[PDB]
């Protein structure tokens, strides 16, 4: 849990005027180009998972890189909603992506001396769809992108009454004010396998870890989770297959025998791409 003490972490308040509020952002200074760790469905807004979860400051320590690691949004997607959630009061609109591609980085550049272009993306649970999401639409900004455990394919099938149920579970948040009824335009245009031809057109380098067992931020109290597991499983078969078929020839793949979807497998996933996110960004 945290990283050791003494390391140049910053808890930086950075203004979004989309949202009408301040932004916790926590941040280590290490390089004009940085590593965007996005938290996953249940994020609070104390800390990020993968610092309350991880050494992940202390491992991209004098990497070459800076760490950015923004705090809240509950069940957000990192997307901009349509409208306020309807089911908890929520009273604002979340407008993560407006934030994480404008707001965000232009503040990061002006206080903090970081790249707009260049950097990565890294998601997991949750974010991992959002991480590619980002790259897909946003090339220049993330050459780069991570998917530990994400949800690759939102739009098909079961999956966006999957997402409701653990949304409603994960904070009272409601699907139908983020992305409107699965029929509508957002969830194939947030959909990381619907995307794929952009991430192959651009070429982005693509990190995707697929995970054995028991389902991380998924469903409800109905679901049996052997139905959840194998859904899950051909997924992300039919993402990786359809990545080749696409034309795809730069993602990397990871689906360990033992891996599950937590945190120790996830930052196991952090350190293992270190090297390669250094390679692809800095030369
Ligand atoms: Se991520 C996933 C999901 C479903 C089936 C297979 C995979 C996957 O990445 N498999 C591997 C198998 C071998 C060769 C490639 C790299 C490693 C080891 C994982 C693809």
């Amino acid at each position: 849990m945290f990283s050791r003490p003494g390391l140049p972490v910053e808890y930086l308040q950075v203004p979004s005027a989309s949202m009408g509020r301040d932004i916790k952002v926590q941040f280590q200074g290490g390089g004009p180009h940085a590593v965007y760790l996005l938290d996953g469905l249940r994020a609070q807004d104390d800390y990020n998972g993968w610092d309350i979860n991880t050494p992940a400051f202390e491992e991209y320590y004098q990497s070459g890189l800076s760490v950015i690691m923004p705090v809240g949004g509950q069940s957000s997607f990192y997307t901009d909603w349509y409208q306020p959630s309807q089911s908890n009061g929520q009273n604002y609109t979340y407008k993560w992506e407006t934030f994480l591609t404008r707001e965000m980085p232009a503040w990061l550049q002006a206080n903090k001396g970081v790249s707009p272009t260049g950097n990565a993306a890294v998601g997991l649970s949750m974010s991992g769809g959002s991480a590619l999401i980002l790259a897909a639409y946003y090339p220049q900004q993330f050459p780069y992108a991570a998917s530990l455990s994400g949800f690759l394919n939102p739009s098909e099938g079961w999956w966006p009454t999957l997402i409701g149920l653990a949304m409603n579970d994960s904070g009272g948040y409601n699907a139908n004010s983020m992305w409107g009824p699965s029929s509508d335009p957002a969830w194939k245009r947030n959909d990381p396998m619907v995307q794929i031809p952009r991430l192959v057109a651009n070429n982005t380098r693509i990190w995707v870890y697929c995970g054995n067992g028991t389902p991380s931020d998924l469903g409800g109290d109905n679901i049996p989770a052997k139905f959840l597991e194998g859904l899950t499983l051909r997924t992300n078969q039919t993402f990786r297959d359809t990545y080749a078929a696409d034309g795809g020839r730069n993602g990397v793949f990871n689906f360990p025998p033992n891996g599950t979807h937590s945190w120790p497998y996830w930052n196991e996933q952090l350190v293992a791409m270190k090297a390669d996110i250094q390679h692809v960004l800095n030369g």
